[PDB]
């Protein structure tokens, strides 16, 4: 799915992830947030199944974001995990956890969960 | 905290997280799970915060492993967010999303949840 | 928001919520699963802030099913976790926890982590 | 499970989980947070598997609170989801979303997610 993932995405925010599926299962390229603490793009970096089943199920896939780039830093980082599904309109549906570094006594509160889907038009 | 996350750490179940941490906050090393369909290191990539708070706050981070190696492949991807505490004994506590490919109709059910907290010794 | 939570909700899946809310701030009803091992209807349980803020937020909310009836059990509870949007096209926005009893060597399988949206129409 | 479930039990944040586990599966009690906007009790309700299996496993459950009562409301709800484990240091494990009600441009930023481990004593 190197050729499917590899591209530009968009999801429900209006966030941009540019992503590079490389054939030994590697993702790299930038993630660009509407929403937060962000402005424009941040590395991100991740890994993908390069050999999936052939059964109709979806790719997993990962990614990280650390929140600090040559503008601003949040302290903060958030880790997509999901599928690809490929097909007419492909998508990447992902679950994320995004934890902000915190004291001990903060810790409890530390760790933000949501979901975002992304497609290749928006 | 480049010093301090680089390094050897063992979690709750007895995996092994081997970390190098880059000066660009880049996450680099192999992730041995001692349970699961999983055996031997698989890659894993992943960002920290290079340039963290210094009010006492921990150091947010992620990384991510797509359960595929030489030898077995799960068609699964774990990612990790959390943040690292240094210190006298210093942890990794983190959450994580473990996402396996599967079908649109079994999509519901493609995403586990729970929490590793990672320390130098075990 | 009593009258916009009592009634019955669809989410994406086909699954049928039928909840009472209290004045008190209760939750109660059933729901009938369209996916898993479940048939019929299931007891649920649940809280809802009958005093919500009156600046558009919606209104926190969350409820339980433990997956036993008078035909099947699962062995399992899921948790939904959201808020209720009013106007227009009235939603029901959650995140979910479904945790299955484990082994304590299974334990860290046990928990399967997703969202669900629910509307008046389906 | 009902007289294991039955009773008294603490957090690793100090909060206080006073429940009582009814023969028809109900869970009804009440919480007391040690941390964030709450004070004193707040009511609970919850669902457990009152027939777990027989094979060592853990019994299902979840509960939830609504963070409103007498003396403060925060607007917001957390819903615990975990298993109880019986035998020489009884545990329940969890873990726990927690909704705030926000706007629908905030909405992204609406749940923490967390793990509460309860024990009889503390
Ligand atoms: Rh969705
Ligand atoms: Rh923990
Ligand atoms: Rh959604
Ligand atoms: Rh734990």
């Amino acid at each position: 799915d190197e050729a499917g993932i590899t591209g530009t995405w968009y999801n429900q925010l209006g966030s941009t992830f540019i992503v590079t599926a490389g054939a030994d299962g590697a993702l790299t390229g930038t993630y660009e947030s509407a929403v937060g603490n962000a402005e424009s793009r941040y590395v991100l970096t991740g890994r993908y199944d390069s050999a999936p089943a052939t059964d109709g199920s979806g790719t997993a896939l990962g990614w990280t974001v650390a929140w600090k780039n040559n503008y601003r830093n949040a302290h903060s980082a958030t880790t997509w995990s999901g599928q690809y599904v490929g097909g007419a309109e492909a998508r990447i549906n992902t679950q994320w956890l995004l934890t902000s570094g915190t004291t001990e006594a903060n810790a409890w509160h530390s760790t933000l969960v949501g979901h975002d889907t992304f497609t290749k038009v928006k």
